[PDB]
């Protein structure tokens, strides 16, 4: 396990139509480090409570905004793949990629991020 957050993250979103559609955890991989490698395997993991949440990645000069649900949720867990990931980006080669998030879909209430991190699978 690669640990890319812990703590409590709160992020509030009511409608799309807006201005902002905020994170509750994002990083931009051009700039930032990570210790998640993403040409190896992997499944990407977040502990949340509140709205449903949805994992984006983005490439602004080819317009791409792969956004996708959880694969599945248990115990307040969220799990998405790299192959769904891969499905939705076009390719499951990342390079150019700009930005990864999660974001609340439209709430009263909003969400909190407690953790987010990445596994290496066979
Ligand atoms: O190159 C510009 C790029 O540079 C960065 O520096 C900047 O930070 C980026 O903001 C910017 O890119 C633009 O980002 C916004 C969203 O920005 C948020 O996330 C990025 C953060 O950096 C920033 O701080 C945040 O505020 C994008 O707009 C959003 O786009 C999504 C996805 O849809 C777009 O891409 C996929 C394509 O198929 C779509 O056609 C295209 O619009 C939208 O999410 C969708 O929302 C609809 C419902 O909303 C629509 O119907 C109702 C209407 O009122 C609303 O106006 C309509 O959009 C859902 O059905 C979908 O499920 C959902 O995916 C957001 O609504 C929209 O705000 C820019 O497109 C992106 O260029």
């Amino acid at each position: 396990e690669i640990i890319l957050f812990s703590g409590s993250n709160h992020a509030d979103f009511k409608a799309w139509g807006g201005d902002d559609w905020p994170s509750a955890f994002e990083i931009s991989p051009k700039y930032e480090p990570m210790k998640l490698d993403l040409n190896k395997n992997f499944e990407i993991k977040v502990d949340y409570n509140g709205a449903d949440i949805v994992l984006i990645f983005a490439r602004w000069d080819k317009d791409i905004w792969a956004q996708i649900s959880p694969y599945y949720v248990v115990d307040g867990t969220a799990v998405f793949t790299k192959e769904q990931i891969a499905k939705a980006y076009g390719s499951d080669d990342f390079s150019g990629l700009d930005y990864i998030a999660v974001k609340p879909l439209p709430s009263e209430e909003g969400v909190t991020v407690t953790k987010v991190s990445g596994i290496y699978t066979n």
